[PDB]
């Protein structure tokens, strides 16, 4: 219901098409489709694409986890160990716990440092000012920089912890501040280490971060289109770019270009444990609950929270979810969807992924909108892609 569904997006002109691409293990069933059309700078149309260059937005954070994680392999970092000295500017951040009457803001030193573990899962403190009031108040005051100038990742996040290390959730740049320590401790760029250590066991050559500048690249840009001639994603994420316009350097969190098949292959790799990217036992702990018990609160707080139809990737407000490496993790089978400990994720409005390995599926699905981005529809586009191509699957599975 893909087909019908987004063709009817299409006629109403809120959405120019989608790119979806699933696969089991094995690459039995195996489900590509893109729909749709792209329009160029000129203003000339083309016929979407499997191999269009996709904004990936939030979708890199899973990307930058492996990085992260094969730096735990290499022995350059772990996931519990103290990451202040890498990361001083993360030791140093205090922990706002709110305001005043007369709005004066009370903070605490942070009681512990902060891990890899907790840059991974967002139990950092690390907050994103546009989701967490509390952040955004204290930016509004302590923060009046309206210098466009070009900021890297320790520059752009300079706002105090949200709570104190471990024992809470909020999505944040806890994958911004990862890639940057991955930087440090590797010596070189993160999209250095992601194409030696990612990209090329995979084959991908067709993938840049924020700013795409490879003229090969920009011709098949989704984004450059005269809706985004700076290629920003604007569409993507709900309309802006400005992150990606003052950012300097990698950005870990958002920054990656990539095609819908390219990204898939990195799904699979995780799904069948192949040990492309990873040793089997690492990929297994990344489908764990990783929040302790504090911070698994906070999480289902956030998840019941005005914000919760974000968090919760689509899934059910019933099933029961954890935080893994890597993406919301369920915790509890759905018969007919996800399995248990299913790990998900997206970027801006318009992508999400999963990998279902108790059922042996994984899928991206991005849609690639029309600006202005009708947030309603997209969640609904979403949750088509991610229940039809489960009944695409039994359809298969049953034919067999
Ligand atoms: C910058 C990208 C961010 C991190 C992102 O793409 O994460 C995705 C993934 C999704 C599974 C869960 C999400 C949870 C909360 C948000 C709705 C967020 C999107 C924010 C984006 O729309 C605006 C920003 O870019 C700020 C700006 O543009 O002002 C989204």
């Amino acid at each position: 219901h893909m087909d019908t569904t987004f063709q009817a997006a299409i006629d109403t002109g809120k959405i120019n098409g989608a790119v979806v691409c699933a696969t089991d293990a094995q690459g039995h069933f195996v489900y590509n489709k893109a729909t749709g059309e792209r329009t160029l700078l000129s203003g000339e149309k083309q016929p979407q694409q499997l191999d269009d260059v996709l904004y990936l937005a939030a979708a890199t954070k899973l990307i930058t986890t492996i990085a992260a994680l094969q730096c735990v392999e290499d022995g350059l970092l772990s996931l519990d160990g103290d990451l202040s000295s890498i990361a001083p500017e993360l030791a140093a951040k205090y922990v706002l716990t709110g305001f005043t009457d007369d709005e004066s803001p009370l903070d605490d030193p942070p009681a512990r440092p902060i891990t890899l573990k907790m840059l991974l899962t967002h139990s950092s403190g690390t907050s994103y000012h546009f989701l967490d009031p509390s952040i955004a108040k204290w930016r509004a005051q302590y923060a009046n920089p309206e210098n466009e100038k070009p900021r890297l990742v320790e520059e752009m996040f300079t706002y105090p912890l949200s709570f104190q290390p471990g024992t809470g959730w909020m999505y944040g740049p806890g994958l911004d501040w990862a890639g940057r320590v991955v930087e440090r401790v590797t010596g070189g760029t993160l999209m250095e280490f992601m194409q030696k250590r990612i990209f090329d066991p995979l084959g991908i050559t067709d993938s840049q971060f924020y700013p795409v500048t490879r003229e090969d690249l920009r011709a098949r840009l989704v984004d450059l289109n005269p809706s985004d001639p700076g290629a920003l994603g604007s569409a993507v994420i709900g309309g802006g770019g400005e992150m990606n316009l003052r950012g300097r350097g990698a950005f870990g969190g958002h920054g990656l270009f990539l095609t819908g098949l390219d990204f898939v292959k990195i799904l699979r790799s995780l799904l069948a444990n192949d040990g492309m990217l990873l040793k089997p036992a690492a990929v297994d702990n990344m489908f764990q609950q990783h929040l302790g018990p504090e911070a698994a609160a906070s999480h289902r707080a956030a998840l019941a929270s005005p914000l919760g139809p974000f968090f919760r990737v689509g899934t059910d407000p019933e099933t029961k979810v954890g935080y893994g490496l890597g993406g919301l993790l369920t915790l509890e089978d759905v018969d007919g969807w996800y399995g248990e400990r299913t790990l998900t994720w997206g970027g801006g409005l318009t992508l999400t992924w999963f990998i279902d390995r108790k059922n042996n599926l994984c899928g991206v699905g991005a849609i690639q909108a029309v600006l202005p981005v009708d947030g309603d529809l997209m969640a609904d586009l979403k949750q088509t892609f991610r229940h039809d191509i489960y009944r695409k699957y039994s359809a298969w599975k049953g034919q067999q």
